[PDB]
């Protein structure tokens, strides 16, 4: 038995490979599992769930056969798709959870997160993460016709792409104290997260005691995931979907 946790899959129409690696996923990897955690940026974007973006029901339903066929789906928002809502959770079975959330995976105590909220030596991101979260703003965008969201979203993507285009990588990762401060906050020797798309086990100290962060991959040429256990914890990389010369 075990417990799956993917993230940072940036899920959209022009990456039909993406899609079709998830959907082989959510038939066979995923319906083993006790449950599934989604820890952000499921999609690319996300401008409201009365979006009719067909990827967005395909999704939907597959998500919701794992669900029926016996195993709860979980999913925290990322910085891509923080506008996912009730409605969607209802037609995919998901069960939408906050910013931090800690488990109790076979006894371990495991703090689960998106991961963007831990790079606090961004000062362009974190602006821009406290105006998008903020609800007055978000309740005005949902109230736009659709087709103002989408040119609002293109616009502020494309603005964002030659933005951080003049940006260090130092100060884009994981701020180390935030990673301490969050553990301590909640008492875990362990933290899964996505978000900074590198996929690693790192060991700390939090509480007095060893402590391990555990990072997971974007879904690009191949699949990503975490995989706990009652024994251990997994990083596995797979591909999407043999023959001989
Ligand atoms: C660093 C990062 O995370 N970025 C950078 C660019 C980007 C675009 C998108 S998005 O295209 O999916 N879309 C954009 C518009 N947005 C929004 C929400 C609430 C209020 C408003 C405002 F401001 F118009 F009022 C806009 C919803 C999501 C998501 C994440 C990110
Ligand atoms: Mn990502
Ligand atoms: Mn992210």
């Amino acid at each position: 038995v075990a417990t799956l946790f993917i993230a940072d899959l940036h899920l959209q129409t022009e990456e039909p490979a993406i899609t079709a690696g998830f959907l082989r996923f959510l038939q066979g990897e995923a319906r083993q599992a006790d449950a599934l955690y989604i820890l952000g940026d499921l999609f690319e974007a996300w401008i409201g769930d009365d979006d009719p973006n067909p990827l967005h029901q395909q999704i939907a339903s597959a998500i919701k056969a794992v669900v029926d066929a016996g195993v709860p789906c979980y999913f925290i928002h990322g910085n891509r798709d923080f506008l996912v809502g009730q409605r969607f959770a209802r037609q995919s079975g998901m069960i939408l959870l906050a910013e931090e959330e800690r488990l109790d995976l076979y006894g371990r105590e495991v703090l689960i997160m998106h991961g963007d909220t831990l790079c606090t030596d961004d000062q362009g991101y974190l602006a821009f993460r406290a105006k998008v979260h903020t609800p007055w703003i978000q309740r005005l965008f949902l109230a736009l016709p659709l087709f103002i969201r989408h040119r609002i979203a293109a616009r502020m993507r494309a603005d964002s792409k030659a933005a951080n285009s003049s940006k260090s990588m130092e100060i884009m990762d994981v701020n180390p104290q935030a990673v301490v401060d969050a553990m301590e906050r909640h008492h875990v020797q362990w933290l899964i997260h996505g978000h900074t798309h590198r996929p690693a086990v790192h060991e700390l100290q939090a509480n007095g005691q060893p402590a391990w962060r555990v990072v997971l991959g974007a879904w690009h040429s191949e699949g990503s995931m975490v995989k706990v256990t009652p024994d251990d914890v997994e990083l596995i990389h797979f591909p999407f979907l043999l023959y001989f010369q």
